[PDB]
C-alpha cells in the first residue's frame, strides 16, 4: 500500500510551497520515518533528506505542534489519514 505525504521544507523560514509525494508502506498499519526517507532517497537522491531534521504535525492544546522524529519512529496522522511533515534545514 502507498500513503499520501505532504512535507514543508524550512530553510530561513519556509520560503516555499509544500511538496506532495506517495510513500510505499513497509507495514500495513503504520508509516515510519524511515519509509518517508527511503522514498525521498529514491526521488531526490540520498543527499537530500539528511539535510533536514524531520517532524510530523500533531494535535496540541488548541492547535498543533511539530513533533520531532527519529528514523526509527512511527508517524501518527493528523485529521483524515493525513500525513504532514516538516523538514527543518540543519545548520552546521
Amino acid at each position: 500500500r502507498i500513503v499520501p505525504v505532504v512535507y514543508y521544507l524550512s530553510r530561513n523560514g519556509r520560503l516555499d510551497h509544500p511538496h506532495f509525494i506517495e510513500v510505499p508502506l513497509s507495514s500495513h498499519n503504520g508509516l515510519y520515518l524511515k519509509d518517508v526517507i527511503n522514498r525521498l532517497n529514491d526521488l531526490r537522491g540520498n543527499g537530500m533528506a539528511c539535510l533536514y531534521s524531520w517532524s510530523s504535525k500533531r494535535t496540541y492544546k488548541n492547535g498543533f505542534v511539530w513533533y520531532a522524529l527519529s528514523d526509527e519512529d512511527f508517524i501518527f496522522p493528523v485529521h483524515g489519514q493525513e500525513y504532514v511533515l516538516k523538514g527543518s534545514q540543519i545548520l552546521d
